[PDB]
């Protein structure tokens, strides 16, 4: 069968791999871990690597991995499972599922009045002591080289610093929201399924909160693409292609659609689930994933004192 080296939520990647191998017989054996933790393994592995397939919850790790040249071309009828705007155009790699930036906030503490326009507000000196994010996360960071394509290395660099001066820090996004939900601070920038996930649960992180959507092709409305790929030095370039199209296909976008992870489907045609803000609703900046730089982001994130 297949190794995957899987950044993805298990959850999720459980039930596809429930739904592969008893359709294909083909086994799946999952090396669970974070983005850039995977992404950097890769790279240093190289052609030696056991992975068969890559799997990301942000865009990055994946232009890491590609960038070192380390991904054979996806199948062209693969491609055409996703919608263009949620896969790169070179086909080195493919969306797999999205999520949206978000703005959480304790409506009890922040007047909506007072919500940001931008996620560049957030460094003005009114902003100061009223927002957390978690900076040594894939998912933040995330974020971070989106606003980098976008605006450019001055201005995120200033962003950054002025984050440092602003911004409360806690190690994770759940973390973030749980802060936010109990009044510690005010608000936070996430990704929008963690409130949901937790309302699936208990909803005891998350009841006091409301989610606020920068929208307006802002960076705040940046939609981050998880990512799978197929590594070149696959044994089992097949069987991995073959895993890649089931997860892009129906039976792996239908998942995304019933399942208790809340992420976006990125299918053709393919629903999300109904709570959800529908995608085209977002108003997402054009970001080209290909070009997103974790190793700048890190760079710059160090400079400012984030990391």
């Amino acid at each position: 069968g297949i190794v995957i080296y899987n950044a993805q939520h298990e959850n999720l990647v459980k039930s596809w791999v429930d739904g592969f191998t008893k359709d294909t017989g083909i086994k799946v054996t999952l090396r669970n871990g974070g983005d850039s933790e995977l992404g950097n393994q890769l790279v240093q592995e190289g052609s030696a690597s056991p992975a068969d397939v890559f799997l990301t919850e942000n865009s990055p790790a994946m232009v890491l991995v590609d960038n070192a040249k380390l991904f054979a071309p996806l199948d062209a009828a693969t491609l055409a499972q996703v919608e263009p705007q949620y896969r790169p155009s070179h086909g080195r790699w493919i969306g797999i599922a999205a999520r949206s930036t978000v703005f959480v906030y304790n409506p009890a503490k922040l007047s909506d009045a007072q919500l940001p326009k931008s996620l560049l507000d957030l460094a003005k000196p009114e902003w100061k002591g009223r927002w957390a994010a978690s900076p040594s996360g894939a998912d933040f960071q995330a974020i971070v080289s989106a606003l980098l394509e976008l605006k450019g290395e001055k201005a995120t660099l200033a962003w950054l610093k002025a984050m440092k001066t602003n911004f409360t820090a806690y190690k994770g996004n759940s973390t973030v929201m749980k802060a936010v939900n109990a009044g510690q601070v005010d608000s936070g920038v996430i990704y929008h399924y963690y409130p949901f996930v937790d309302g699936a649960k208990t909803g005891e992180n998350s009841n006091n909160i409301k989610l606020y959507y920068f929208k307006h092709q802002d960076p705040g409305a940046f939609v981050s693409i998880s990512g799978g790929g197929v590594l070149a030095s696959s044994k089992h370039q097949q069987q991995a292609q073959a895993f890649i199209k089931w997860i892009t296909g129906k039976q792996g976008q239908e998942i995304l659609r019933t399942n208790n992870a809340f992420e976006y489907a990125v299918g053709v045609g393919a629903a999300s689930n109904p709570k959800l803000v529908p995608l085209k609703d977002l108003d997402a900046p054009k970001v080209d994933a290909a070009q997103l730089n974790s190793k700048k982001v890190v760079e710059l994130m160090t400079e400012a004192g984030l990391l």
